[PDB]
C-alpha cells in the first residue's frame, strides 16, 4: 500500500479554494461521522493534549501528548505520531485512514511538539522539558532540542539539535505546537522563546515593536504612550523579562541526518510577542499564524517569505494581514475584550485556515475570507463554535455541542475534492468528555458551501 | 515490523491465571492511560457499537460497527476492523499498537460481526442485514453470510458462505457478536439464530429445554410446570414463535478458502434460548459464553467440547459452569429481579474472562473466579462496574465513572506479563459519551493485583 491520497485529493490540498476576490456566502456542513484517526485517553483523569496535524499532497502526519498523570504534572509525558492517507468511503466523503503509528514512550519529556509532512513520512520538532516553563525562561541556557524523523518503512530517527542562532542568545526555545512545512529543501517549523536581553540577538532588537490598530475599536492613548506600552508588552515579568521571541526553525532537508539547522527570527516591527504558531504553504505562499498570547485578541496570520543567504545570514520578511473579526478568550487584562498594549501571556491556540489569497500578483484582496474553530468567550475556554470570517466580520457560526461545552487549542485544514468539487475542512478540536481525560481531540469534517 | 506482540506476554495469553484451586483476595487496579486503540464517532450522533476484540498469542484482532445516523436507523453501515501487538511502555504496563486498518464501506450492512485471530491476521463473521431483526425471524429464509480474511500482507477476501446445516432448517442466523477462535485447524464462531419449528432440526430438537435453578434464589412452583414454562421460553412471540437458538460456525482453515463452512447445534437440554456469544480457548480448553436475553439473568459460562468425525455430523457438548453471582439488567419480566421462566427477549451482551479452570483433571474447583464489566442495574444498561466474581458472590467491584453513566455492551480479556508477572485485564465497554455519538468503546486496561 502505498503512502499516496486517493487522487481526487492530490491536486486539492494546499490550495486556495476562492480565487474570486468576490464576496461570497457559507454555510457549514454537520459533522460528516467515520472512526476518528485521533486516540483519546482510556482512564477518566489522564492528560491528552496539545495537537499538532499536517495534510501533505500524498499523506498527512499527526501528533499529540499523552501524560498518564494530569495535564499540569510534569513528571512523564509520551508522544503519539501517526500518519495516513486520504480514503473516500461509500458514505460519499472520505475518511483519514492511519498506515503507520509511533508512540514515543521511554520516559523523556518531549513537549510543545509540531509536526510537518515529509518525504515517506514525518519529521518532528519537540524540546525536552525537565521543569517549570517559567524556570525555563528565569534560566539563561534552553531545554534539549530534538528532531524526530518517522518513515514509511518503519525508519525512526531522532537527534538533539543546536541550530545556529541559539547559544548565547536564548534563555529557552520551544516549538510553536502548530504544524510545520517542507518547502524547497527546507524543513519549516515554527518556534518561540525568551531572548536575553544583553545579548548580540537582544541589544539588535532591543527598540523593535509591532502595535497593530482595529480602527473600529481604537485604544484611547498618544501614539507615543501606546508605543511605549506596546514595547514593553514583549518583556512579561511572568517570563523574567525576558524578549518573548518567535523565531523559525529552518533545516536543510538534503542534510537533514546532520545539519544543526538555523533559527531565523523576524523583525519585531513586524510580529508581536513570541507565541505558538504555524507555517502554512497554499499556492507556493508561505504564511505564518501566530497565537494571540499578547495583548492583541484577534486573529493573527502572517505574509511571509525567506531570504537565504549561503552562511547563516537568513532573514524572514513578514506582512500582517488586517484581522479584525473574533477575539480569543483570555484572563484578567488579557481577556478579549483588551485591544489595548499591555504585558500578557494569556490567549489559546486557535489557528484559520485561508481560503483566499490576501496578496497576489494583481493586487490586494479585500475580499479575504478564513475558516476555523473558535471559542465563544472573552474569558473562558468554552464554547467551540465552527466559523467562517471575512476580515472584519464573522460570515458563519455553526457552534460544536452544547452551550457550556469546555474546550481548548483547535486546528483547522480545508482541501477539495477535484472529482465533486466537494470543499471539506477538518476542524480538530481539544474538547472536554465526561468519560476520558481533559480533551478528547475530536477530528470534525465538515462539507463547506459557498455561494455568491 | 512483524505480527508477534512483545515477548513477555506470548506465554501469558489464553492461560488460567490462577490454578491453586484456592481462594483469593482481588484488587482492580486504577485504568491505565494510552492512547486508546479503538476509534470514536467524529459526530455527536453518530452511531458506533457492538465491539468484537480478540488477543491471540502473537497479535491481537478488533472490529465494531459504524452508522452514520443514530443507532436505531438501519439504512447503511460500515464496519471498522483492525490488527495489531501489545508493546510495553516506559509507564509499566502495555498499550495495543495497531498495525493494520480495514474499513469496509461499501454500502453493504455487515451486522452483528464476530471477529478471531488467525494466523497473520483476523477473520470476521457478518450477516448483511437488509431488514429488521423481527423480518429476519419471520421469514423463511436466512440472510447473506460473509466471511472475510484480513492479512497483514494488506490482503482482502470476503466469500458468501452457506454452511452445512443451514439452509431448510434456519428462518435466519446471525453471527454471535463475541469473538471467534482459531483451535485444531478450525475456525469456531459463535452464532445464533430463529429455527424453523417444522424443519429436521426443529422436530428433532422439538422437546429440548434447560431450566437452570439458583438454590440461593429458586423460582416457586411445580417442577413440571416451570419445565413446560422453560420450553415455551425458546419460542419468544417476538421472534415469530421460531425456536430461537444458539450454534457454532465451524470452518476448515485448511480449506477457508472454498469451504461452505458447517453449523455445529447444541442440545437445548444443555442451554438456553439462542443469543450471542463468545468462543475461549483457555489451556487448550474450549468455552462458550451465552448473552442472558432469556429469562435466566445469571452470567452464562459453558465448559464445550466438539465431536468431529468428518461425516458433516460434528457434535458439540456443553457443561454449564454453576453461576449465581450478579444479574443483567432486563425490561420488564425480564428484568435481573426474575430467575422464572418466561419468554424473554432481553438483557445485555456482558462477556467473563474466567482466571480459574473449573473443571480439571483432579476434580472441580469449587473456588471458581472470573472477572469482566457488569451493568449495575436491574432494570437499566447503566453504571459501569469493572467486577471480580465468585461462584456465588462478588469479590470486588469498581466502578467507571460516575453513577448514572450510561453504558451497554462489555468484552473482557485477562492476560499475563510473564517478565514481572503483572496481571492484566482489559475492559472494552460502550459507554455513553457527551461529545461523540452513543458508545465510545473504551479499552480500560487494569492491573489485577491477586492475594490470599
Ligand atoms: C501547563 C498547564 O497549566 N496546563 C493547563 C492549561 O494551561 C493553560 C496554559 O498552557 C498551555 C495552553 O495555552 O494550554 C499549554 C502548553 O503546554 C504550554 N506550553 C509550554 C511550553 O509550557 C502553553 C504555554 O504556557 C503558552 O503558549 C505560553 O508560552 O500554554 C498555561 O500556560 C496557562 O498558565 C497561566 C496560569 O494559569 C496563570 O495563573 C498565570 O498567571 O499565567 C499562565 C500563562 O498564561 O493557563 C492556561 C489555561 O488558562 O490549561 C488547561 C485548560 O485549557 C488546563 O487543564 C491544563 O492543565
Ligand atoms: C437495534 C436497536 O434497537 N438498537 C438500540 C439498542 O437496542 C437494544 C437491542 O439491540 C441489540 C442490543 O442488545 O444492544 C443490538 C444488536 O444490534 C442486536 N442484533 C441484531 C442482529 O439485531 C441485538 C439483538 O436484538 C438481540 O441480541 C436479540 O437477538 O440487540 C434491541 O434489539 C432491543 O429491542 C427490544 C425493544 O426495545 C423492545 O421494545 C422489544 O420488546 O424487545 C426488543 C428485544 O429486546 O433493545 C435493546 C435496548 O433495550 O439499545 C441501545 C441502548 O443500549 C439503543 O441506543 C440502540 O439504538
Ligand atoms: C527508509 O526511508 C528513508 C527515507 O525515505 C530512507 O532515507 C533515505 O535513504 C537513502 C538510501 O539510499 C539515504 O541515502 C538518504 O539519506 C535517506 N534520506 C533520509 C531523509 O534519511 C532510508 O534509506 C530507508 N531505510 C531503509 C530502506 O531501511
Ligand atoms: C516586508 O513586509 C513588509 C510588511 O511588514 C512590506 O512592507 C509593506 O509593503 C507594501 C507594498 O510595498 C506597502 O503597501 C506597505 O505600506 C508596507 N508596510 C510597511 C509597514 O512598510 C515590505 O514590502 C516587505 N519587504 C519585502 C522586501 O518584500
Ligand atoms: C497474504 O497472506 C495470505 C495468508 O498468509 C496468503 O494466503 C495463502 O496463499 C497461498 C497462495 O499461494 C495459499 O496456498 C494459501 O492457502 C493461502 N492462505 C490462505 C488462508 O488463503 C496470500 O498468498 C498472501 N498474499 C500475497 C499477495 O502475498
Ligand atoms: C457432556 O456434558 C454434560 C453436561 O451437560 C456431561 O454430563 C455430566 O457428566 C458428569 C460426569 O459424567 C456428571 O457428573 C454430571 O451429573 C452430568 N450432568 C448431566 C446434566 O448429565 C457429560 O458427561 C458430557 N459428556 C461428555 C462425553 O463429556
Ligand atoms: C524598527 O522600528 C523602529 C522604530 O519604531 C526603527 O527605529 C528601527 O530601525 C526598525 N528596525 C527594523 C529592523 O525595521
Ligand atoms: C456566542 O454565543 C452567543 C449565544 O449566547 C451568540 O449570540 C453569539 O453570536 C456567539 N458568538 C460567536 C462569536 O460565536
Ligand atoms: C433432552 O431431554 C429430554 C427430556 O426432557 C429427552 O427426552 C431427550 O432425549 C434429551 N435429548 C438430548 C439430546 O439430550
Ligand atoms: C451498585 O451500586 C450501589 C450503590 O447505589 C451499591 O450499593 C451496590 O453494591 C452496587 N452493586 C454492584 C454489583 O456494583
Amino acid at each position: 500500500i502505498p503512502l499516496v491520497n486517493d487522487l481526487r485529493f492530490i491536486n486539492g490540498i494546499n490550495k486556495f479554494i476562492i480565487e474570486d476576490y468576490a464576496t461570497h456566502d457559507f454555510s457549514i456542513g454537520h459533522p460528516l461521522n467515520m472512526p476518528s484517526f485521533i486516540p483519546t485517553a482510556t482512564s477518566p483523569n489522564g492528560c491528552t493534549r496539545i495537537p499538532s496535524f499536517s495534510l501533505g499532497k500524498t499523506h498527512w502526519c499527526y501528533t499529540h501528548n499523552v501524560i498518564n498523570a494530569n495535564c499540569k504534572d510534569h513528571t512523564s509525558s509520551n508522544q503519539y505520531i501517526s500518519m495516513g492517507i486520504l480514503v473516500q468511503t461509500a458514505s460519499g466523503y472520505p475518511m483519514f485512514k492511519t498506515l503507520k503509528i509511533q508512540y514515543l514512550s521511554d520516559g523523556l519529556n518531549r513537549k510543545s511538539c509540531s509536526i510537518a509532512t515529509v518525504p515517506d513520512g514525518c519529521a518532528m520538532y519537540c524540546y525536552v522539558s525537565t521543569q517549570l516553563e517559567t524556570d525555563d525562561y528565569a534560566g539563561s541556557s534552553p531545554p534539549t532540542q530534538k528532531l524526530t524523523l518517522l518513515f514509511y518503512n518503519d525508519t525512526v530517527t531522532e537527534r538533539t539539535i543546536s541550530p545556529t542562532g541559539l547559544e548565547g542568545n536564548w534563555a529557552t526555545l520551544v516549538p510553536g505546537v502548530g504544524s510545520g512545512i517542507y518547502f524547497e529543501n527546507k524543513l519549516i517549523f515554527p518556534a518561540y522563546g525568551g531572548v536575553l536581553p544583553n545579548s548580540t540577538l537582544g541589544v539588535k532588537s532591543a527598540r523593535e515593536f509591532f502595535r497593530p490598530v482595529n480602527p473600529y475599536n481604537p485604544c484611547s492613548g498618544p501614539q507615543q504612550d501606546l508605543d511605549q506600552r506596546a514595547l514593553r508588552s514583549y518583556f512579561p515579568s511572568y517570563f523574567s523579562n525576558r524578549r518573548v521571541q518567535s523565531a523559525f526553525l529552518v533545516c536543510a532537508w538534503n542534510q537533514i541526518l546532520v545539519t544543526n539547522c538555523e533559527l531565523v527570527v523576524p523583525s519585531n516591527n513586524q510580529t508581536l510577542m513570541g507565541a505558538e504558531g504555524r507555517v502554512l504553504l497554499i499556492n507556493n505562499r508561505l504564511l505564518y499564524y501566530q497565537r494571540s498570547t499578547s495583548w492583541w485578541p484577534y486573529e493573527l496570520l502572517y505574509e511571509i517569505s525567506f531570504t537565504f543567504t549561503n552562511s547563516g545570514q537568513s532573514s524572514v520578511n513578514m506582512s500582517w494581514i488586517p484581522i479584525y473579526s473574533f477575539t480569543r478568550p483570555g484572563s484578567g487584562n488579557c481577556s478579549g475584550e483588551n485591544v489595548c498594549p499591555t504585558a500578557c501571556v494569556s490567549g489559546v491556540y486557535l489557528d484559520p485556515w485561508p481560503l483566499t489569497p490576501y496578496s497576489h500578483q494583481s493586487g490586494i484582496n479585500r475580499n479575504f475570507y478564513f475558516t476555523g474553530a473558535l471559542l465563544n468567550s472573552s474569558t473562558t475556554r468554552v464554547n467551540p463554535t465552527l466559523y467562517v470570517s471575512a476580515l472584519n466580520n464573522l460570515k458563519v457560526l455553526a457552534p460544536y455541542g452544547n452551550q457550556g461545552l469546555f474546550a481548548s487549542y483547535t486546528t483547522t485544514t480545508c482541501f477539495q475534492d477535484t472529482g465533486d468539487a466537494s470543499v471539506y475542512c477538518v476542524y480538530i478540536m481539544e474538547l472536554a468528555s465526561n468519560i476520558v481525560g481533559e480533551f478528547q481531540i475530536l477530528p470534525v469534517l465538515t462539507r463547506l458551501t459557498i455561494t455568491g
